[PDB]
DNA sequence: CGAACCTGGTCTTGACTCCATTGCCGGATTTGTATTAGACTGGCAGGGTTGCCCCGAAGCGGGCG
């Protein structure tokens, strides 16, 4: 699960200071592409899925 | 009762040794400066991608003198 992760935060992408909320949330178009349980619990949730 | 003894510190003499310490002294290296003569004649460059708030500044529409 290291690897096989999504991350939301790089060179291009957003950064935590400009992180906007509505990143944050799911919505229906992560059914099957996206698994809204596992996400890390500090400060990054949402963002790296 | 008095006379020597050997030995502690306490100190002195003088000779010996040994090493710092400059002083050259000659050479090695190293730091800075100058000089290249065909002709050359205006840059690459991504972080920006928030949200909110306060405020300063421009700018134009509005009445105005």
């Amino acid at each position: 699960t290291h690897k096989r992760r999504l991350l939301a935060l790089g060179p291009g992408g957003l950064s935590r200071e400009r992180a906007g909320l509505e990143v944050r949330d799911v919505h229906p178009s992560h059914y099957g592409r996206m698994c809204p349980i596992e996400t890390p619990e500090g400060p990054n949730i949402g963002l790296i899925g």
